[PDB]
């Protein structure tokens, strides 16, 4: 038993809710919240900009130190940093950005990072401003992640479409 509430169950291990991931994280304080990061951990907009804003920019300060020490992430890669006031940990995961021409096959590699964590609160990778089809992203998530994932979808219209088209 865990504290996630109001989710629709899609599969044995994947759940979905129309929710603002920032507000969901603030209430649940999950062990892991996933950020839709870029390789530079520049949290300007989308999910990343919203998560970072909710931390009063502490996520960005920590991220800049991480990059100064380690250099950029790989597309499809991840790093674990603090969850600040939102979660114990933040798993920063880089899905491919279609608006940068990155290979969509890397979306599966991105979701594989989730398997290193037993339970996660997450957005759909490569959705939103990353330009991928969220229905495809949901399919890859279901077919790749084996650990327990609670997907927060900000847009109600999109959430209803994801549920109604789910196979
Ligand atoms: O940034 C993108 O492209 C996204 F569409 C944004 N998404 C979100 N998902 C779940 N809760 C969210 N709260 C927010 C508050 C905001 F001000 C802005 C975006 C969100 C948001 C998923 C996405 C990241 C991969 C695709």
């Amino acid at each position: 038993v865990n504290s996630f509430s109001g989710y629709l169950k899609l599969t044995d291990n994947v759940y979905i809710k129309n929710a603002d991931i920032v507000e969901e994280a603030k209430k649940v304080k999950p062990t892991v919240v996933v950020n839709a990061a870029n390789v530079y951990l520049k949290h300007g907009g989308g999910v990343a900009g919203a998560l970072n804003k909710a931390t009063n920019n502490a996520m960005q300060v920590e991220s800049d130190d991480y990059i100064a020490t380690n250099g950029p992430l790989k597309v499809g890669g991840s790093c674990v940093l603090s969850g600040h006031n939102l979660a114990k940990h933040c798993l920063h995961v880089v899905g491919p950005n279609v608006n940068k021409g990155e290979d969509i096959q890397l979306l599966k590699s991105a979701y594989e990072n989730f398997n290193q964590h037993e339970v996660l609160l997450a957005p759909l990778l490569s959705a939103g401003i990353f330009g991928a089809d969220p229905i495809h992203s949901l399919r890859v998530c279901v077919d790749t992640v084996r650990t327990n994932v609670y997907l927060a979808v900000f847009d109600k219209n999109l959430y209803d479409k994801l549920v109604s088209s789910f196979l």
